[PDB]
Formats: C-alpha cells, sequence, structure tokens
C-alpha cells in the first residue's frame, strides 16, 4: 500500500500504519544510501521548493533527497516568491502543478498550505507551518527507533521541556497520539499547547493505546523517560519562567534511565559559541540556556543522527507520494 | 534542414529576429516536445550543457519554465536572482557577458531596457536568451500561439482574429503585435492612444503584415475591437518596474478595457477564449490587487473573475506552454 | 601522490608539488572538457556552497565545474542571520558534514572556514576570506603558464600594483614564494602586505628560489616583468590620490621593457564609465578608468577572460583531487 499523490501536510491526516511505513521507508533508504545500493524511485521528477521563511535546514535536507533519488530542483526563497501580494495561492499552485511533479511549501499559516495542497494537483508537503513541523517529528522518531534497543514507539516513553505551545510540541504531541506513545509535556502552564489539539490529540491516544500528560512538575514529568526533548525558548520574563524546565546533567538523572537519550530539533542554544546565545546567557547568569553544553555534547545526545535524519525522513515522503 | 541548422547558435532577443517559417518551426517543435514528454520519451539534447539564468525582476511562470525545461533535457542551471547581480553597478554588462560566456553554455535575461539584453547577446559568445525586457516577451508569445493553435481545431495562426485589451505598448503587447504581423494574424490593440505602441513600431509591423495577409488595427473602441474575435487577451495595467504610483492614475484609464462577461458577450462569438499572461489581479486574493482595486471600487482589475474561472478562460494551459516553448528555443539554439 | 580528502584553505597549507600537480590536473581538465573526454569523477556528490558574502564569479566557477563532474549543488547565499548567530559554526558544520559530501564556504575571517574545515567531516573550500584568496591565484598561474612562451613558473617575473594589503595580494604573495616566483608589489608603502605575511612569504621564498620585493617605485618595480596585475582600489578621496600613479595605462606597460608583457585582473575592473560606481569615482578626479585604462584592458596584452574562465578549471581541479573517486 501507499501514499502515492497524497500530500503531506500534517500528521493529523494520516494513519499509525501509514506514519510507521514512513518511517519503516525512511530506514531503508538510510539504509541503501549507506550501502551505496540506492535505486533512484524519483528519475526524471522536477521539484519546487518554495520557502517563504528561510529554513536553510529543511531546505538542504529536500534538496539532497531530491538529487539522491535523481530528481532536480527550484528553490524559491522570501524574496522570490510572489504569492499573496502579487500572485494568488489558488493561481500560482495552478501554475506550478502544470510544471512541476512535487511541490514544498514552508511559510505561515497551515489554511496556505493547504489551498495549495487542493489546488495544485500534484503532492504538496509541508516543510513548516506556524501550527505544525511534520517532517521534523518523522525525523524524530526514526531517531528514536534507532537508539531504543528493538522497543517499537509505542512502548517508549519520552517528555518534550519549555515551550510546548509551538509547531514542534504540537506534531510531538500528535505524533506520540498517533503512534501509542507516552509523552510528557513539561513547562510552565502558559506555554502547554492549545486546548482544542489537547482534546483532540486526547481522543486519539485513547483509541491507540497512547498517553499525554500536562505537567509543570520536572521530576515526575521525566520520571522513566527513554528521551529527553527540548528546544529553544523563543526574553527577560521567558528565561526566569523557561529556567527551571533548562535539560542538564540533573534532569538526566531524575529520568532514573542510564540509557536515556537526549534530543533537539535544533539549532540550539548550549554554550556562549553564538552571539545571540552568549548575549542572553550573559545577561541571566547562565551557560546555555535550554539545554547545558555538558548533555548537548554527552554520549546521550543524538542530536546530530536527528538531524542527519531530517534527510531520510523528507526523501521516504517524497518517495512514497510521488516515487514510482 | 537548412532550417534546423539556421536556428543553432542564434540568440532569442525578440520576434522581430525571426522569420515566419522560423517562428511556425519553433511552435512545432514545442509541440513535439510537449508529446514526447507526456509520451515520456523525450529525447535528451542539452546533455552536459550549462545554463545561466540572470533575473533583475522577479518571475515565476518564466523562471520555472527555463529550469525544467533544462533540467528535462539533460542541462543544468545557474539561477541569479535580483539580489545576486546589481549588472552595471559594480560590473559592466560586457565584462559580465564575456565572464559568463567563458563558463557557460547559454544565458537567459529578464531584465530592463532591450539594449542590455542586446549588449549581452552581442558580447557573450553564446545563445542569449530574452526571458522578458521592458520592449518585448517573446517566450511569452510562443507560448500563447502554441495554446491558441491548440484550442483552434483545424485552424492555422493566419486564420486567427484576437484582440489585446489594456496596456498595448507594454513589452507583451508588442510581442503580440510583431508576432501577429508575422504569422498573418488579425490583431487588434484595443487600449487608451496614450498606451499605443511606438508609431515606428507599428509602422514596421504594418509593413510585415503587407506581406503576410495580417492585419493590424489600433484603437480606443471597444466593439470595434473585439467584434468577431476568437480570443481575448490581457495583461496587469502597471508592469514591473514602472513605479507603483503609476496605478492611481492608470486604473481609471484602462477600466473600460477590464474583460469582463459583457465584452465576451460583445465579440458576438459564443466560443470566445479569453487568455492572460499572468499574474493576474482578478480577485481580492493578493493584497496589490485588494488593494488597488478597493480604491476605485473594484473587484479585479484587468479581468473579472467571473471570466477569469469560466469554460472560456485558457490561462492554465497557456501557462504550461511556456516550458514547452522555452524548451524548443534552447533545444533549438543549443541543442545537439 | 594525492590530496584525496583534503580541505582547500589556504596556499600555506600545500608545498609546491602540491599547488603544481593541481595546476597541471587543472590544465588537463581544461583539455578534455574542450575535447570531449571528460570524465566525471564526483558522481552522485552533492555539494553546499556557502556565500556569506556574494561572489557571482566564484560562485558561477564551483557550480560549472560541479555539473561538469556529475555533481549537485546547493546555493545558500547572503542573508541577515550569519553563521554563528543563531547556531554555533561548530553545530553548522556537522550538520552540513552529514548531508553534503564537500563544502564551499566563501565570507569573513579565515578562522571561520578553519573551523568549518575542522569540524564538518568532508572536504571544505575557501571561495575567499579576509585574509586569502586562494582559488583565484590557482587560476592565475595557470593563466601565466599559458602565456608564458614556455617558461615554468619558477621563471616568471610579476608585478602586482596598487593595494596590496587585502586577501589576493597576500595569496599573489604566498603563491609566488611557493612556487619560486619573482613578485613585486609596487603601490604605496601603506599598502603593503601585513609585514607577518611578509617575513613568512620571505622565509619561503628563500627555500625555493623565489623572490619578493616592495617598492613605490613604479619604474623599478615593473622594469623585465612577464606580467602586470591589479586590482581594484575602493575612505575613497584619500584611496584614489594615493593610488592614482599606480594606475596600469600603456606607459607603464611600456616601462616594463617587454614587448610580450600581459595584464591581468582578478575582476571585477573599473576601466571605464560603465558601472555606477566607476562612473562616480572616477568622475572626481577627472579620469576615465581608474586602477587600469580602457586602452590596457581591451587590448592585445590584456589576458582577464581567459583568467576568468580559468577560475572555473581550477575550482574544478580542487574539487576532483579533494573529493574525486
Ligand atoms: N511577474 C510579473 N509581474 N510578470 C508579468 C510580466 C509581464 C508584465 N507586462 C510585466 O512586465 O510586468
Ligand atoms: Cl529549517
Ligand atoms: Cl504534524
Ligand atoms: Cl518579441
Ligand atoms: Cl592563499
Amino acid at each position: 500500500f501507499n501514499l502515492r499523490n497524497r500530500n503531506f501536510l500534517k500528521l493529523l491526516d494520516f494513519s499509525t500504519k501509514e506514519i510507521q511505513f514512513l518511517i519503516d521507508l525512511s530506514a531503508d533508504l538510510k539504509k541503501a544510501k549507506y550501502a551505496g545500493t540506492e535505486q533512484k524511485k524519483l528519475l526524471g521528477k522536477n521539484i519546487a521548493l518554495i520557502f517563504e521563511k528561510a529554513s536553510t535546514r529543511t531546505r538542504c535536507a529536500f534538496e539532497v533527497a531530491a538529487f539522491d533519488q535523481g530528481a532536480q530542483v527550484t528553490y524559491i526563497g522570501p524574496s522570490g516568491s510572489q504569492i499573496g501580494d502579487k500572485e494568488s495561492m489558488k493561481d500560482t499552485a495552478r501554475v506550478l502543478g502544470r510544471m512541476y511533479d512535487g511541490i514544498q511549501y514552508r511559510g505561515f499559516g497551515q489554511a496556505i498550505v493547504e489551498e495549495l495542497g487542493a489546488f495544485a494537483g500534484v503532492p504538496v508537503w509541508n516543510g513548516l507551518t506556524d501550527e505544525f513541523h511534520p517532517t521534523q517529528i518523522l525525523a524524530d522518531f526514526l531517531t528514536m527507533l534507532e537508539h531504543s534497543q528493538g522497543k517499537a514507539l509505542a512502548d517508549i516513553q519520552f517528555a518534550y521541556l519549555g515551550d510546548a505551545r509551538n509547531n514542534v510540541g504540537n506534531s510531538l504531541m500528535v505524533g506520540a497520539a498517533k503512534m501509542g506513545m507516552d509523552i510528557r509535556l513539561v513547562g510552565p502552564q502558559a506555554y502547554w499547547p492549545d486546548e482544542e489539539l489537547v482534546a483532540a490529540c486526547q481522543a486519539i491516544a485513547k483509541q491507540t493505546g497512547g498517553k499525554i500528560t500536562l505537567t509543570e512538575n520536572v521530576a515526575e514529568g521525566v520520571q522513566g523517560c527513554d528521551f529527553l526533548y527540548t528546544d529553544v525558548w523563543v526574553w527577560d520574563e521567558r528565561v526566569a519562567l523557561m529556567k527551571p524546565y533548562q535539560v542538564n546533567m540533573n534532569v538526566l538523572k531524575q529520568t532514573g534511565n542510564p540509557n536515556v537519550k537526549f534530543m533537539h530539533c535544533l539549532p540550539a542554544f548550549h554554550n556562549d559559541e553564538t552571539t545571540i546565545g552568549k548575549q542572553v546567557a550573559d545577561k541571566f547568569g547562565m551557560k546555555g540556556l535550554e539545554v547545558t553544553e555538558e548533555v548537548f555534547e554527552s554520549e546521550h545526545s543524538i542530536v546530530f543522527d536527528e538531524a542527519e535524519n531530517r534527510m531520510h525522513t523528507i526523501k521516504a515522503v517524497m518517495v512514497a507520494t510521488l516515487g514510482s
């Protein structure tokens, strides 16, 4: 079975087995690249990559995945896009859909990409919107499976620390619900995900055997976790509020799990080697913000495997929807 | 096969640089490449060729059409955007042309004066293709003529009658007039006299038309202009690199030439089709189109939503044909 | 004999024979492309081109060379958010190194590219930093060889006129010392290269048979030269008055006493009124052309477009040598 010709707009649109299939495909494509046996399933296909806001990481993952599979790409960056100011999205979708075989869109509201998905007539893939970051969560779930000693996703427990009211938190929560996982959102109540979405995901989790806990208590939130995940907190008010949710070595110890792994979608502020991270940390007497250098660079840290897996999972999305 | 040989290594700077039969050859070639692509039998004639795409203005259709065409034909591309170049600021176009010509096998240029692209064409040493200037947009019109043929069962171009409404002296108007003269068509340019093409260009086209059996009418009278037309064509009333303050004094002047359902009815032709080079301002789903239309109490500018989305509209077929026709130009001039 | 897996960060990192090898490979690749016999050694490789500062010239040479060799490229152009603002270079290098097979960097301090080179895990190539422009000098040396009536580099004498205190002057001086050449830096004393780099190059030149001369005297500086080289001079008002005596004009060519002397320039050049900037500057001083006159630039002595073409072939050599298989 396949997702041939589907769009990839948000994980809400997919079943448990369909998400698993994409992850399994990602693993097979990864192995094949490393083994030099990769079969080009997108040979002769042309893809357009529309970025209304810069996202070099997502961009590079799409380009490399396309190139590996025999496709060619057109990158349209923030200044290149005429959409919404000079040309409607409906018109733009119909035009691009005539010339290209598939289209990636990274932008603002989910409603924009849904309209592209409705009008383009070829597969449309969401590289990130305000609401959702579905490609990231695929990469994360693949990374979890690679680092969990054969535990399936439904047997995994993880915590996301800090500000969960944003695309990454939203997508982790949906993904966890879908896959029957036990997720804890650990952070200040004001920054828990949207109540409507939580309610929807709780409904999903009840059918899949998943669990969703929202808590301000770090000890309770991380106890027993296989993975700990965080992201940047964006600052005076936010830092003071978020500071207790910093992932440091003590937090790892509080899991009680010597095999705990640490994940971060990146970029991370973990030391004074960025302009911004130094500015903030100095103003606040910190060394690293959402995560400490010690944790970020430890053997528990799997962030660069997670980063690499952006590419393999985006490759799976394109192959599944557009490959032949 | 003189024709094919005679196209090799040419620049594609304006349709004034091509014969009737050459234009027909490129259109036919476009149709052949369109069929082959759909059939999955396309033979790559630009394998190993590298093409530079210089864009001094914004583009969606023309950029993507060059990229896709190049990719389909085995070529690779380097896109240099409006922030990327600055030509003439730090480096002369003569120098830039000579440098790019040593590295690349073909160059596309979209920008300002026709003189600039002609200088590029003179100095590069490889084929240079005009993807739009202030004065001309020749690839557009190849796509438009292919679309007209495809939507005129039986008819050749010399049998077709069409009207262009609006700003007749913009690049698209100019090119449509040239193209119609070259192909023996009956073209009406319908819009205010202040925006008619340059009298020297008109004279040149009228001379061409007399030998092909074409007809060129410039008129401010909508009914005389559209009566009997097979196709009605328009474009946005202010062009790129005109300043946005031009809208203020152009909308009211151009408003009588809006393509609405009533204009279609005035052709007297129930099978009239509508064309537009795109982008179009036909509703409130763009910030600029809403703001301008609202300033005049309009809904849609040069074309109404009703027309644009009707069964008479063939704009997305026209847009797709941008790629097949660009492909033809590159294959003819650089292919082997 | 190979450079497989090496970075190409600066000519200081290479031996005389390694530089010669790269130049010979550039020549071979050039001949192969013209002959239609090129063999693709980067087939299937993906390369990232990071340009923190624009250069359409260097960019196009990397792209075309990658394309000819079967590679695919991702061009990442200049923005408000530079490497090190939001993400460390160490993190960026590691991520890009997992996705790509090779990485070009053009940007700011040499330290940045050295860090990228240390962390990426794949070959890293310097397309220009504040300190060094190594790919340019390889192109220049190939061009010199091609236009030298049978002479090797060690046999060549050349002068660089004007402002030498910058990446091009620095690289030309290193390159010349490495290859045993006789280089004259001809210009006002305040614009000679960094004194520490001069000292280091004088030490290299002593091992290779090279010669480095710094002088303000044009006649003495250009006497006997096979090539004359310059670059743009733009504190715009004060520089131009200082630099004006070092304009390459026909009289300077004649002062070499060499009727076969050739003129080189890394480009872009201000040689007339057909650029906004060149016209704006020249007009203040009643000049037509700044560092070079139109007459010299467009003359039969000028080899600037051969030099420009050679940016591609030499960049191709660097990628093939380090990443090819
Ligand atoms: N991206 C665009 N606005 N394209 C329209 C191109 C044709 C139009 N007459 C122009 O020169 O502006
Ligand atoms: Cl990103
Ligand atoms: Cl999602
Ligand atoms: Cl034309
Ligand atoms: Cl160097």
